[PDB]
């Protein structure tokens, strides 16, 4: 054959749709095992579209298509994600007798968050019959119109095919016209090999005389012969044997392509599924930094302290939450996604705000249970997998990644979180003029003498300063009492204005005023 470019295309859907009966349908064009345990490879070659010449590195050159039929099933639903980090277009499909199901919704907000296009597929078309046959397409169809309206596949293709009509052996439909669509929508990103290496595994076999095979998919920048991965998963280093890809060994390879490569012998179930990159360049974390936009069909709240499914790149871990806001005078600051700023303060937030117009960002401090190996700036979903609702709770970028274990002693103090506290408190005497003795407002923790200078204010108008404790504490008030207050029935409150830093005044026992 000549010269191809490779295209991971996805293949999602709910638990029945026809997703692996339609993947085998199209590359038989150009058996029915049962469900889907993990993402299944299987490809198809057509004429290079003109448009892409400018991405290829004897024959007419091909565009080689990589099916990646993804489970259906909702407990497998960490696989799905999976499934598209490492595809450009996808195809949702459709059980054109159910519309839109739960795993349908699922999988277009996966794809809203991280595929650039899509395309619907509307199988089992068999089951309608020839009389509202027609009339039955168009109702999808145009539902499916609306249901795209929101997002950014607002005018996405939708079409109708049957992958094996007649149930569990008729010729299957509309395939030749799904292929040519394909291939008129498939776009293909820069595609450059500089930065860092970075390659998602799929699969891992011993070859007894030749080392261990890898085959996955490269996602960021080249690698050639001789070139040293590591491996995190192992936490050692190996050497490029040998390279093959297109039936052919090559000596190198970019972002977007798909080959298999040859290394030293290891235990390949030591690494079934994961990551592999140029050394040193991965970083592990306990806990990061992470911008945060909640999804919508997530019919419920994000809490600081519950705790979730976190997605980093291709390894979930469960992890607690900790959001946080601008300081209220920057809602209007532009949002940041490639760095943190440090040189601000922050407002702590027991909840996400969800829409008083809500901030252009926020963000929050996941603190995960075991540590994850994962690249600089990648991408963060959050959900609720241990119903018929969306599980899909939030995603973001990671922005800032704390290596150290001790992060909560070595670096946290950097992050200025404050907890805005407002308390209220009664008077019971005045001693004085310019005394005051109220109290009913402070804990058991009657650490009174962590506030001794600290500035309050009472019902009447006047600013005491906080003195000793009597039992209950004094209060000084430079002003004099109000005549209001020397008559007090009425009763005259206090209340106090702190700012409480959760680990950046930490560190010391008094709070801020300003
Ligand atoms: N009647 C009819 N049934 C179909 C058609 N296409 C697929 N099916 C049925 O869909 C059922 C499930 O689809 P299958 O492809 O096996 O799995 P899937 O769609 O990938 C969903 P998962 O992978 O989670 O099992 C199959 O048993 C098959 O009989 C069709 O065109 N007409
Ligand atoms: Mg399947």
């Amino acid at each position: 054959a000549g010269r191809r470019v490779n295209v991971n295309v996805g293949v999602l859907g709910h638990i029945d749709s026809g997703k692996t009966a339609l993947a085998r349908a199209l590359s038989t064009t150009a058996r029915e095992r049962g469900i889907t345990l993990d993402l299944g490879f299987s490809c198809f070659s057509v004429p290079l579209p003109a448009r892409l010449r400018s991405s290829l590195p004897p024959g007419e050159p091909l565009l080689q298509v990589t099916l990646v039929d993804c489970p259906g099933h909702a407990s497998l639903i960490r696989t799905i994600i999976g499934g598209a980090q490492i595809i450009d277009l996808m195809m949702l499909v459709i059980d054109v007798t159910k519309g839109m199901q739960t795993q349908s919704a699922e999988c277009l907000v996966i794809g809203q968050i991280a595929c650039q296009k899509l395309v619907v597929v509307l199988n089992k078309i068999d089951l309608l019959p020839e009389g509202k046959r027609q009339a039955a397409i168009d109702k999808m169809t145009k539902k499916m119109q609306k249901t795209l309206e929101n997002t950014k596949f607002r005018g996405a293709p939708i079409i109708p095919v049957a992958a094996k009509p007649g149930g569990p052996t008729e010729a299957p439909q509309g395939i030749p016209e799904l292929i040519e669509l394909l291939t008129s929508q498939i776009s293909i990103p820069t595609r450059d090999p500089s930065g860092p290496f970075l390659m998602s595994v799929d699969h891992c076999f011993s070859i007894k005389g030749q080392g261990t095979v890898m085959t996955g998919t490269i996602l960021s920048g080249s690698i050639s012969l001789g070139d040293s991965v590591e491996i995190p998963a192992l936490k050692v280093v190996k050497k490029v044997k040998s390279m093959q890809m297109f039936h052919m060994p090559i000596t190198s390879a970019m972002q977007g392509d798909r080959l298999g490569i040859c290394v030293t012998q290891f235990d390949p179930k030591l690494l079934e599924r994961g990551l592999v990159c140029a050394p040193e360049s991965l970083h592990t974390v306990h806990a990061a930094l992470i911008s945060v936009e909640k999804i919508p069909y997530f019919r419920g709240p994000l809490q600081t302290k519950a705790k979730f499914h976190i997605t980093v790149g291709h390894e979930t871990v469960m992890g607690r939450l900790m959001f946080f806001s601008p300081a209220p005078d920057n809602f209007d600051q532009e949002p940041i996604l490639d760095s943190f700023n440090f040189s601000q303060e922050y407002l702590f937030q027991e909840q996400y705000l969800s829409k008083g117009h809500c901030p252009r960002q926020q963000w929050a401090l996941v603190e995960f249970e075991k540590p994850v190996t994962c690249p600089r700036l990648c991408l963060v979903i959050g959900s609720r997998l241990d119903t018929n609702t969306c599980r899909l709770a939030f995603h973001g970028i990671l922005l800032h990644g704390l290596e150290d274990r001790n992060y909560a002693d070595s670096f946290l103090p950097r992050l200025k979180v404050y907890k805005l506290k407002h308390k209220h408190g009664l008077v019971e005497r005045a001693m004085d003029d310019y005394s005051v003795i109220g109290r009913s407002l402070f804990k058991k923790e009657t650490n009174i003498q962590l506030f001794v200078g600290l500035k309050v204010h009472l019902s009447t108008g006047e600013l005491g300063i906080i003195d000793s404790a009597f039992g209950k504490f004094k209060i000084h008030i430079p002003g004099g009492l109000s005549p209001e207050s020397k008559k007090i029935e009425p009763s005259q409150h206090v209340v106090l204005s702190l700012t409480f830093k959760r680990y950046v005044f930490d560190t010391h026992k008094r709070m801020v005023q300003s």
